[PDB]
């Protein structure tokens, strides 16, 4: 039995998962690569299995696209990104293992354009199109991760790559007038010291007010303005940053409007090594993103699987200007059934609970919106509390805030053995104007009894005002919980393992642990049917 594989988060059918791969639309029809393992169920033999959709929720399996075959890849198939050529065509450009352990760029077309499925891939025998060696002086273990490539004005393509001098981690740019020649640029696009490796780089323009996406390759009219996106995956420290910013297409150089480090991620939880893709048939950027699993290895190799996708989400630029927003595409809204349960006008007293029944609560996707009473209760912040994860960490729900805290005990046991807890605590900031700050934390120290599973409280900052009433979202999924604060705007995914709360004998609350009272204006709770998933 599996009391922990997901309803509607993509997973293959069994075995070890990583980076998704090669997202991308081509005759309206959505692909999904990921770095595969079809022996085991940890890290190898790293394979593109290949899965297909009309909806980004339903997926239908396909032999793996691009394995080991050739001396440019004979030791492994790892990351790499589809392009879309002006003439519709899809290439893909991905670092290869070649007989020396050297990571290498390498191109794959499709072998016949008129499967819209897209089965089958041919690699060029000129490959590696790109290769470190004693002239370029780039390191052979740090150069992986081609990006999507982008067409500038000069009609020459560019690409960069994730890689690292010593501590230095650097975007490095290739050029080229035809897409079989490319030559290194003198200068990455990027650097930034003591960070370390940069995995699975992403660079994408976003509208400057708008919640559409942008074509890659789209220029900055006098009359419609852009800001560029740098996406990072640390490898020291298991995140991705992203940065936003100007492209100046002279020197070819990407300048972060400072500051921008103080870098903000996409998701403050477990989520790594993800990318973007355009959807040009819905004119959205959608985001994929990796979530390893918590549970030991050993439980790993058991079940005889590890990793999941989170769903993919839609991503614009926020009003402000200084983040972004990520929704779940609008698709895995179909999966909900249609009787919603829900909760008006009700009260959460101090140190009370209000269970949401007649829902599959390992199985949910759920929506409250809290409203305080009076913000002057709020506590006003410590002085050196700056680290939002370390506030979590350090304050349980059994730590009793002015405003908080408040939220969802989530994949709880009937008796609250076990509960995830993904909520909010409200300050009063520290300095002249009246300004508040938001705290938004998912903790899972107490939501599975077996210790051996990684515990560890995620926390993030929300830049929402609380005179408003404070919106949580929170897609529930067995062993995965999506929580998404101030509509988007603040972004957690957490991987927990319960011994009592499951299938059936899970439970949903909204709770408060706050000195104050709170309000719980809206909730709505539906239960979440299966996706048909490989
Ligand atoms: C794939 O999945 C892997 C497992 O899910 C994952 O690796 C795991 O990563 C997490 C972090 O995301 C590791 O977290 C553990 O947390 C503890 C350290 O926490 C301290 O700092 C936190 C903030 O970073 C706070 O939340 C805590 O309060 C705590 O703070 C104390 O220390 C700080 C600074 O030192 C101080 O400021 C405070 O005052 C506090 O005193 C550790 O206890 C964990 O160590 C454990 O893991 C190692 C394994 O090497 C072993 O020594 C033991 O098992 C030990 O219990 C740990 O750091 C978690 O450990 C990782 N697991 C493993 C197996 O590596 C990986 O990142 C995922 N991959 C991707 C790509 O997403
Ligand atoms: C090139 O990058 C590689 C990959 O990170 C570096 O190899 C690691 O760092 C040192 C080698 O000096 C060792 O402590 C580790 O064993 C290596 N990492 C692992 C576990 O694979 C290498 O140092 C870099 N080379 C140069 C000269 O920059
Ligand atoms: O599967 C390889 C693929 O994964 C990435 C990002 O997830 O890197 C991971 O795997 C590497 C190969 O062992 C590790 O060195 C790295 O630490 C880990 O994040 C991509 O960089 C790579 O293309
Ligand atoms: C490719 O095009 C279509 C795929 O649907 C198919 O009818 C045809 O047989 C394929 N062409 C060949 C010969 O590979
Ligand atoms: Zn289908
Ligand atoms: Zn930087
Ligand atoms: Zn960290
Ligand atoms: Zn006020």
């Amino acid at each position: 039995n599996q009391p922990y594989r997901t309803g509607f988060h993509f997973q293959p059918p069994k075995n070890w998962m990583n980076a998704p791969n090669g997202p991308m639309i081509y005759k309206g029809i959505y692909h999904l690569f990921y770095q595969w393992n079809p022996k085991g169920a940890v890290w190898g033999n790293i394979v593109w299995a290949h899965s297909t959709s009309t909806d980004l929720i339903n997926w239908d399996p396909h032999p793996p696209a691009i394995f080991p075959s050739a001396p440019f890849d004979i030791n492994g198939c790892w990351s790499g990104s589809a392009t879309i050529l002006p003439n519709g065509k899809p290439v893909i450009l991905y670092t290869g293992i070649d007989p020396k352990n050297q990571q290498v760029q390498n191109i794959a077309e499709p072998k016949n354009l008129s499967d819209p499925y897209l089965r089958e891939w041919k690699k060029s025998p000129l490959n590696p199109l790109m290769a470190p060696d004693a002239v370029n002086g780039i390191n052979a273990s740090s150069f992986r991760d081609p990006t999507t490539a982008w067409l500038g004005q000069d009609k020459k393509w560019r690409v960069i790559i994730g890689s690292k001098i010593h501590r230095r981690g650097l975007a490095i740019t290739y050029t080229s007038k035809d897409f079989l020649k490319w030559e290194k640029s003198p200068e990455p696009l990027h650097y930034d010291d003591g960070s370390g490796m940069w995995e699975c780089p992403d660079f994408f323009p976003v509208t400057r007010f708008g919640s559409n996406g942008v074509e890659t390759s789209s220029f900055g009219e006098p009359n419609e303005i852009l800001k560029h996106v740098l996406k990072i995956s640390l490898d020291d420290t298991k995140h991705d940053y992203y940065t936003i910013g100007t492209y100046d297409r002279v020197k070819d150089k990407f300048v972060p409007d400072n500051g921008f480090g103080t870098a903000p991620r996409y998701d403050y939880g477990k989520y790594y090594a993800s990318k973007t893709f355009f959807d040009s048939a819905k004119n959205r950027r959608i985001l994929w993103g990796w979530t390893n699993e918590s549970s030991s290895v050993e439980d790993d190799v058991e079940k005889g699987w590890s990793g999941i996708q989170t769903i993919p989400r839609k991503i614009w630029l926020d009003r402000s200007g200084k983040q972004l927003i990520q929704w779940p595409v609008r698709e895995v809204e179909r999966l909900r059934t249609k009787q919603v349960k829900n909760l008006r006008n009700k009260v959460l007293k101090s140190g009370s609970r209000l269970e949401v029944y007649g829902v599959t609560a390992a199985q949910a996707d759920v929506e409250v919106l809290f409203k305080v009473r009076d913000l002057e209760k709020a506590d006003v912040i410590e002085p050196s509390w700056t680290d939002p994860q370390l506030i979590c960490s350090k304050m349980n729900v059994s730590v009793k805030s002015g405003l908080g805290p408040f939220g969802l005990m989530v994949l709880a046991s009937k008796n609250l053995e076990e509960y995830t807890s993904v909520y909010f605590r409200i300050f009063k900031a520290r300095q002249n104007s009246n300004k508040y700050v938001v705290l938004m934390c998912s903790d899972q120290s107490r939501s599975s009894l077996k210790e051996d599973n990684d515990k560890t409280t995620y926390g993030a900052f929300v830049d929402i005002n609380p005179h408003q009433p404070l919106s949580l979202r929170a897609l529930i999924d067995h062993s995965v919980v999506e929580s998404f604060g101030g509509k988007g705007r603040a972004c957690i995914t957490s991987r927990v393992y319960p011994k009592l709360a499951i299938g059936k004998s899970s439970h949903l609350f909204a709770f408060n642990y706050g000195y104050q009272s709170v309000d719980v204006l809206n909730l709505n709770a539906w239960s979440m049917n299966s996706a048909q998933i490989s």
